[PDB]
């Protein structure tokens, strides 16, 4: 039940645009397309206000209602081609655009697809643009990784796994202390505080993932021994196909001083330049 009085008065009129009527959504519970700690996701067919059939992914939270709605309201207002949108909430079901090619990590690990170095850098550029948008909205992601970005039918990469879509979709990479330690900035491992600058650290690791086509970072390090490993004066090595200036970008993302790491705007600029030097 929706109690409009419990909400922030400013946000009441935004409820009609976030709530999806149960008669407008068909969800196919016979086919699981993704698994999270909070719940499974399924295929869905959504009907528009006019009556157009759009394909969607419907996530369950199986495994405050006022708070849940405001979270959805804030997320719906986010609109960028490199950020996963919220279609709405159904009575609770989270309704998201269907991403045909799944998560970025699995996509680049797939033997049937063959992205070129240019393509891989382009995927990186797309993530940087999505994060530039999010950071301008003062939104800290906290869990940027290749596993947490998705691709649609046009191979458009979108920053996902945030707001109501947030979950652990690959439990292997989360350690109790439940943190994604191998994507975390030194200061975050120490304080558990996450910033846009710690998102920038995670982006550098994401770039390394792209250039290795989805290799696991720091395989021979065990969980929280990562802080010891890093403080020995170590960084992830330069992947074979990674251009030198792109590795220089990665090293900047992993600067020991958070305030010295590049903004996402600078990452878009630097990476767009490197991307432009390649053909095919
Ligand atoms: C074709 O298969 C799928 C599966 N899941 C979704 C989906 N899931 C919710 C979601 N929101 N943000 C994220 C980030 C990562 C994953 C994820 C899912 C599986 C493995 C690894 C990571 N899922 N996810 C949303 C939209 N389209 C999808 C299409």
């Amino acid at each position: 039940h929706i109690d409009l009085s419990a909400l922030n008065p400013e946000l009441v009129q935004a409820v009609q645009h976030v709530v999806i009527g149960p008669s407008s959504l068909i969800v196919h519970f016979n086919e699981v397309i993704g698994r999270g700690h909070f719940g499974c996701v399924y295929h869905g067919t959504l009907l528009d206000n006019d009556g157009k059939k759009i394909h969607c992914a419907v996530k369950s939270l199986n495994r405050e209602v006022s708070q849940f709605l405001t979270e959805g309201i804030i997320m719906k207002d986010f609109s960028h081609p490199n950020v996963l949108s919220l279609l709405g909430i159904c009575l609770p079901l989270v309704v998201l655009p269907y991403m045909k090619h799944g998560d970025l990590r699995n996509f680049i690990r797939n033997e049937t697809h063959n992205p070129t170095v240019k393509d891989l850098i382009g995927f990186g550029l797309q993530v940087a643009k999505g994060m530039k948008y999010l950071a301008s909205k003062k939104f800290v992601h906290r869990d940027l990784a290749a596993r947490n970005c998705m691709l649609d039918e046009k191979f458009t990469v979108k920053v996902a796994d945030f707001g109501l879509a947030r979950d652990m979709y690959d439990k292997e990479y989360y350690s109790v202390h439940k943190l994604p330690v191998k994507w975390m900035a030194l200061e975050s491992l120490q304080t558990q505080k996450f910033t846009t600058k710690s998102d920038v650290w995670s982006f550098g690791v994401l770039l390394w993932e792209l250039m290795t086509r989805g290799a696991p970072p720091y395989p021979d390090v065990n969980t929280f021994d990562i802080t010891v490993y890093l403080l020995q004066g170590r960084r992830l090595l330069q992947p074979e196909y990674c251009p030198d200036p792109l590795y220089e970008v990665m090293l900047k993302c992993w600067h020991p001083k958070a305030e010295m790491r590049p903004s996402f705007s600078e990452l878009v600029s630097r990476i767009s330049a490197i991307f432009s030097t390649f053909i095919g």
